[PDB]
């Protein structure tokens, strides 16, 4: 329908390549980690991780995924605990270590040795998270419109609790979502085959696991707001690229922010230029037309970028 309901787990939902699932224990709990793991043709000798955003899924890759796969890469989309198609636990204490570790055993358990990994938004923050955890096993390091490159608390955003966060999730809409996302992701733009996400995510608040998923999106959005990658960005010890759409606003509480730090905040244009100063080996590609989302917003012109700033 078009105001689908998908279930906790995004039962429901398709993702455009066939859906795998790894089980294992965490923090005394069972979880399932869904992802995709899609081989190339010719294999160049290399491989690919993909972390998504707070509010996208393994699925939304779906472009990128067939661009690289063309391109010779192994590539494999996981879905955090958490998020999209994974388990949502009744609890977990979330770090960004804790993610990044439960990625590297299912890298181990898939066979990979080593990969270059590419990490959106949050998937950005923790993207680098993996990176320091595990320099040894990152050849390459690219941020598309990573969160994290400014550390909002000590900015003066004002801290709210899980218990909060959990409330004001509730409230989630696709109303509410599209007006968000056409304006923070797409630069003002909006085209049909946008709505596919929308609802994606909308649907699971719909269903009968819609506190479940707003109990862990709460958790996560403290993850990211109490757990800050910014002042370790100078320990990388790896290429790193910084795709980044200078339209982008995205801050973390900024509508809760007073107007003069509101006036300061997810400056895009300034945080990446922040970031490629202090990390050690850093590229900066800037797309000054673009916002949060340059993939989706411009696929051809991304991919460029991408399979350019891949090249070893
Ligand atoms: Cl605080
Ligand atoms: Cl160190």
């Amino acid at each position: 329908s078009q105001a689908p309901v998908y279930g906790e787990r995004l039962e429901g939902f398709d993702y455009a390549y066939p859906v795998h699932y790894l089980d294992f224990t965490s923090q005394g709990q069972p979880l399932s980690m869904a992802y995709l793991d899609v081989a190339p043709k010719k294999a160049n000798g290399r491989t690919i991780l993909l972390m998504h955003g707070k509010n996208f899924c393994a699925g939304t890759w779906e472009r990128t995924i067939d661009v690289l796969a063309d391109a010779g890469y192994r590539v494999i989309a996981v879905d955090q605990v958490g998020f999209c198609k994974s388990s949502k636990p009744a609890h977990y204490q979330y770090s960004f270590q804790q993610l990044a570790a439960n990625t590297h055993a299912l890298l181990e358990r898939l066979g990979v040795a080593r990969a270059s990994v590419i990490g959106h938004s949050m998937g950005g923050m923790l993207a680098t998270r993996y990176a320091l955890l595990y320099p040894r096993q990152v050849e390459r390091l690219v941020l598309v419109n990573p969160i994290g490159l400014e550390d909002w608390k000590a900015l003066g955003v004002p801290w709210r609790s899980v218990d909060d966060w959990y409330r004001r999730d509730l409230q989630t809409s696709a109303e509410g979502i599209r007006q968000y996302q056409q304006a923070t992701y797409y630069a003002g733009e909006w085209r049909p085959e946008f709505d596919r996400w929308v609802q994606m995510q909308a649907g699971m608040y719909r269903g009968k696991g819609r506190e479940s998923v707003a109990w862990n999106s709460a958790l996560t959005y403290d993850m990211i707001f109490t757990q800050p990658v910014v002042y370790e960005l100078d320990r990388l010890q790896m290429p790193t690229l910084l795709l980044i759409g200078e339209k982008d606003n995205t801050a973390i509480g900024k509508d809760a922010a007073p107007a003069e730090l509101k006036a300061r905040l997810g400056n895009y244009a300034q945080l990446g230029k922040d970031a490629a100063r202090r990390i050690p080996q850093a590229t900066l590609v800037e797309f000054p037309d673009l916002g949060h989302t340059p993939q989706i917003q411009a696929p051809e012109r991304f991919h460029q970028a991408l399979l350019e700033g891949l090249q070893t």
